[PDB]
C-alpha cells in the first residue's frame, strides 16, 4: 500500500467516518498500538494522509495516526487477522494486519516525536511543496542507488516499489544508477514521471494485484494495474520494446525494469 | 486536606468549571501527573468527590482524578509552588503543591487499577450509605486503636487526623483504646460526633491550620479551625475542663486529645 492506495482509502473512509464518535480503539498490543486511549471518546472531524500514514483528526486536538505498512488495511467486517478495532457510533473499522507491520499512535495534534518515519517525511509528491529545485538538490546529495533513495521518502513521501518502478520506467532511467548521476534533463523526466504516475494511480483508485492483501474498505478494486508497464510483469514483454521485463532482487528489494529501455540488464 | 477541605474545593470549583472545555493540563512531571493528556480537549461534566479524591468527569468517558496530599490544592491564581495548570476555555486552575505529595491520574471512567484505594473506600460519611450497623461491626472486628480505624477509610472514607481527633473529642472517647473495646453506646456517640464534625467542617469551608497550608480556591481561608477543640491545640486549655490538651505521637503520628475528658490521663 503506497500513496495512491492510502489516498484512496482516505477518500473512501471520510464518508463513512466523518462526524462519528470513535468510542474505543480495541486491541491487545500496547507495543504496536500506542496511547490509543487518548483517541477514545472523541468525534472524528477529518481524515488526512501524510505519506503512507492515515491521520484521523479527533475533536479536542488529538490525532490517531495509522501506519498501514505492508498488509495493514481497514475493513468493514472482522477478519481472522484483525489486530485492532475502531468502534464508532454507527460502524466499526477492523485493522487487518496478518504480519503485524501496522501501527497506531494516539497523539496530540502534530506531535510526531515518537513517530520518526512520519517526522522525516519529504514533501507530498502531488503538492506544491514537491518542487524540482529541492528534488534535484536531494538527488545530487546522494550517491546511493536512485531507486533506494526514492524509497527513503525524504525527497517524496509515499513512494513505494510499484510507483518507483513505474516512474523509473516512464522516465527511462535505471533504478540502480547513482542518484546524483542524473543530469538536469534526466532528473526533470523523473520528477514529472513520479508526479504523473502517482496522480494517475490516485485517479484510478490505486493498484490491485494477486494476493490483494491490501483492500479498500468498500472492496472496490483499483484500476491502475492496467497501466503497469513493468511492475508485476516479470517475464512479460516490455510495452515499449517487447523485451521481457526483468525483476532483480537487490538487498532484499525487488525491482521491475526493462534492461533495454532503462540502460541496464545483461 | 480531608473530606471537608476537598468537598469545599468541589463546591467552590463546580460553579466555575461546569460545562467548560478542559483545553490542556500543563506540567512537566509525568511521574506525578500521569496520563493527563487523556483529559485534554474535553468538556468538564462534573466534579465529584470520593473520600479525599477529587474527580473531574470529562465528556467521552474519561476522569481526571486528583489527590491533594498534605499540601495540595487548586487555586484561581498561580503560586510559587504551582506544579500544574488546568487550562479551561474561560479560565485556568492552578495545582499548588509545596510538598509535592499530590498526584493526578488521567483514566478511562472507572478504571482505578492505578488508584485501588478509590475502589475500596467505605461509605461516604455524610451519606445515607454510612450506617451504624456496618460501622459498629467494623469496630468490633479490630483490636487496633480506635483512631487507626477512623483513619483506615474502609470504615470512614475521607477522614484524616484533624477530624478523627475532633470527632473523638466530641464523643469523649480515647483515641488509643482498642476499637473493639467500645460499647454500642460508645460507638453510637462516635458515629454521631464524626458525622456532625464533618458536616460542620463542610459548612465552615474546611480547616486552615497554623501553617496556613490550606486555602479555598480564591485564597480565602477556611473557618472550622475556630471550632477546633483539641487538634493543633497541644498545651492549650481543653474547652470542656480547662486542662492542658495533650499530643501523643506514634511513629510519626500525632493525636490531640484531653486525657481527662477522653478517658485517659496517667
Ligand atoms: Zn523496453
Ligand atoms: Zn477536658
Amino acid at each position: 500500500p503506497e500513496l495512491p492506495e492510502v489516498e484512496t482509502t482516505r477518500r473512501r473512509l471520510r464518508p463513512l467516518v466523518l462526524g462519528q464518535t470513535l468510542r474505543q480503539v480495541v486491541h491487545r498490543d500496547p507495543a504496536r498500538y500506542r496511547n490509543t486511549a487518548l483517541a477514545e471518546g472523541r468525534r472524528i472531524l477529518e481524515v488526512d494522509r501524510r505519506g503512507k500514514f492515515l491521520l484521523f483528526a479527533l475533536e479536542g486536538g488529538v490525532e490517531l495516526v495509522a501506519h498501514l505498512g505492508m498488509t495493514g488495511g481497514f475493513r468493514l467486517e472482522p477478519t481472522p487477522h484483525t489486530r485492532a478495532a475502531l468502534v464508532l457510533e454507527g460502524r466499526t473499522l477492523y485493522f487487518h494486519d496478518p504480519r503485524r507491520f501496522g501501527r497506531l499512535f494516539g497523539v496530540r495534534r502534530g506531535d510526531y516525536r515518537e513517530i520518526p518515519l512520519l517526522l522525516r517525511l519529504g514533501p507530498e509528491p502531488l503538492s506544491e511543496a514537491f518542487a524540482f529545485p529541492g528534488f534535484f538538490r536531494g538527488l545530487k546529495e546522494s550517491a546511493r542507488p536512485l531507486k533506494a533513495l526514492l524509497l527513503d521518502q525524504r525527497l517524496a513521501a509515499g513512494v513505494g516499489n510499484i510507483y518507483a518502478d513505474e516512474a523509473l520506467f516512464r522516465a527511462r532511467l535505471s533504478p540502480f544508477r547513482p542518484a546524483r548521476s542524473l543530469t538536469e534533463e534526466e532528473a526533470r523526466r523523473l520528477y514529472r514521471a513520479l508526479r504523473e504516475v502517482l496522480a494517475e494511480a490516485v485517479e484510478l483508485g490505486g493498484s490491485t494485484l494477486s494476493d490483494q492483501s491490501y483492500r479498500q474498505p468498500d472492496g472496490l478494486p483499483g484500476g491502475f494495474q492496467t497501466r503497469h508497464a513493468v511492475y508485476g510483469r516479470e517475464g512479460l514483454p516490455c510495452p515499449a520494446c517487447g523485451r521481457p521485463v526483468e525483476r532483480r532482487v537487490v538487498a532484499g528489494r525487488g525491482t521491475h525494469f526493462c534492461p533495454t529501455c532503462q540502460g541496464e540488464g545483461p
